[PDB]
């Protein structure tokens, strides 16, 4: 059981060691499309690339590339799109992807500014009366409502395909309190946030995959997917303690490189799953 494995690694201070074994066992697949010279300005970080096999393709004949991966968890029956925080020049691609994949929710785990630098473009409207038009992808986005809470904000957005005049409601879940350094002290507000996204229906199979991002789409984004998938597997299985976090993480790393960036994020992921298991048992 992971609770005992937690005490062991913690008492022995072995987190950096476990983390390095995960790094060494992780899959390595080609990312040729990401490295094409025509795609250099579509990537926020030169060392964070989607694998070719799991990359999301845009349905635009010109250039189909976005820094985004489909993570398919077959046993849990959950999919996720993990992506980088959009760049000034990829905001239109981001919303085209949301439209094409039939996503109902966007999960944002970063602030636009952290450590005095921009981690993400402002890709949604700040006021009801000031909608955004993406001329490159023929989409209009309107803020419908905004509910600001202590630890997160939920926004209802309307996305309109200007080509077909179809409209969809998108939910934006913005976790606003992840600290600039390290991880939250307690996983309580992160679990509350994760249950709110679940309650919305955004993670349900009647919709396209949820879009999850931070700045690179691998660290905080990884922690979100890892916790959700592990808690779902503990519901589904005859023996809940058959769930090995390390194995789940390695299965997810087949789909996008580098998920969980530090030994602190790994420790935090264990704590979130262990605590979340109390609310699920």
């Amino acid at each position: 059981e992971m609770e005992k494995e937690f005490e062991q690694i913690d008492k022995s201070g072995s987190w950096a060691a476990i983390y390095q074994d995960i790094r060494h066992e992780a899959s390595d697949f080609p990312s040729r499309v990401a490295k094409l010279p025509k795609n250099k300005n579509r990537n926020r970080y030169r060392d964070v690339s989607p694998f070719d096999h799991s990359r999301i393709k845009l349905h635009q004949e010109d250039n189909d590339y976005i820094n985004a991966s489909l993570i398919k968890m077959e046993e849990a029956q959950r999919s996720y799109i993990l992506t980088q925080g959009p760049l000034p020049n990829t905001v239109g691609h981001f919303w085209e992807m949301v439209w094409e994949q039939k996503s109902r929710g966007v999960v944002m785990l970063n602030r636009v500014m952290e450590k005095g630098s921009l981690k993400c473009a402002q890709y949604w409207p700040q006021k009801e009366e000031k909608e955004m038009i993406f001329e490159d992808t023929n989409l209009k986005l309107t803020l419908i409502s905004e509910d600001i809470k202590s630890y997160y904000t939920v926004r209802q957005l309307e996305l309109e395909n200007l080509t077909t005049q179809e409209t969809r409601e998108i939910l934006h879940f913005h976790y606003t309190t992840w600290p600039d350094f390290g991880v939250p002290e307690s996983p309580a507000s992160f679990l509350n946030f994760l249950f709110k996204v679940r309650e919305s229906g955004s993670l349900s199979p009647e919709h396209g995959p949820v879009v999850v991002h931070c700045s690179a789409g691998i660290g905080r984004s990884g922690t979100f997917c890892l916790a959700d998938t592990c808690l779902l597997l503990m519901d589904k299985r005859k023996d809940p303690s058959s769930v090995d976090i390390k194995k789940v993480l390695l299965e997810m790393r087949k789909f996008r490189m580098g998920l969980i960036q530090t030994a602190d994020q790994l420790r935090f992921s264990y704590l979130a799953v262990i605590e979340g298991a109390k609310f699920i048992m």
